[PDB]
């Protein structure tokens, strides 16, 4: 079965997890059974068209996925709990940036998030064998897959993920929450040089940035994630909560 959202609650303090473009809950779900062993809730969404054949992503937009986080956010609210920080992974970091402009939160966690919406290479490439995978995860016969990627079309969806970043890179000023920024230094999907941007120009009076040189780039799941996870809960143990 493929994933779904997950809500894992313990206390009060609750973190809204963010996954990245094509990813989906199961990049988070470590993070979230951390959080839970720390006594923190967290609720982790999914975009329209992920955990799903990669045609439904085709037929949705980074218009509809921002919303999603903020769905998410709101419903934690709704669930009862009013104090929250937005971590979100790769897209998800950008995402977590903007939500910090559109909705009350005690902190950011950016994670591998990119800073710019360049396409080309990596992401084009990771999408295409994202979809490949999918297919022979459907059980489709070689000819099947081959035939169908042949008509498959990413450039409006890799477009409109461009323009998407490119705003949020232009909102990265407006950010005043605290901030703790996590970067891989050998990511081979985004420059990790995003890392130091997103740093140096949010507008936050209180900040950290934290590098990780044995990692990739889904650093949730990737070998440091037990230090990665450390380190996010000193940040949240920082915070102004109520209780
Ligand atoms: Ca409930
Ligand atoms: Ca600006
Ligand atoms: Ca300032
Ligand atoms: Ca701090």
């Amino acid at each position: 079965k493929l994933p779904k959202p997950f809500f894992f609650e313990e206390g009060k303090r609750a973190v809204l997890l963010l996954h990245g473009f094509t990813g989906n809950s199961s990049d988070v779900r470590q993070l979230g059974r951390f959080l839970q062993k720390k006594g923190y809730t967290s609720y982790a969404p999914q975009y329209e068209g992920h955990a799903a054949p990669p045609d439904e992503i085709l037929k949705s937009s980074p218009f509809v996925w921002f919303k999603d986080a903020l769905d998410g956010y709101d419903y934690l609210v709704e669930q009862g709990y009013d104090e929250i920080v937005v971590a979100g992974l790769s897209l998800g970091g950008d995402f977590a940036l903007k939500l910090s402009l559109n909705r009350d939160v005690k902190g950011i966690v950016t994670m591998c998030a990119p800073m710019g919406g360049k396409t080309e290479g990596a992401i084009y490439e990771g999408f295409l064998e994202y979809a490949r995978n999918f297919k022979k995860y459907e059980g489709k016969d070689q000819e099947t897959i081959d035939n169908e990627m042949d008509h498959f079309k990413p450039t409006e969806t890799l477009k409109e993920l461009s323009e998407a970043l490119d705003t949020i890179k232009e909102q990265v000023d407006e950010v005043l929450d605290p901030i703790l920024v996590i970067q891989a230094e050998n990511d081979n999907m985004i420059d990790p040089q995003s890392a130091n941007y997103i740093y140096d120009h949010v507008d936050s009076d209180d900040k950290n940035i934290k590098w990780y040189s044995e990692s990739g780039h889904v650093i949730t799941i990737d070998k440091e994630k037990e230090q990665v996870f450390e380190d996010i809960y000193q940040f949240l143990e920082s915070l102004d909560w109520s209780e």
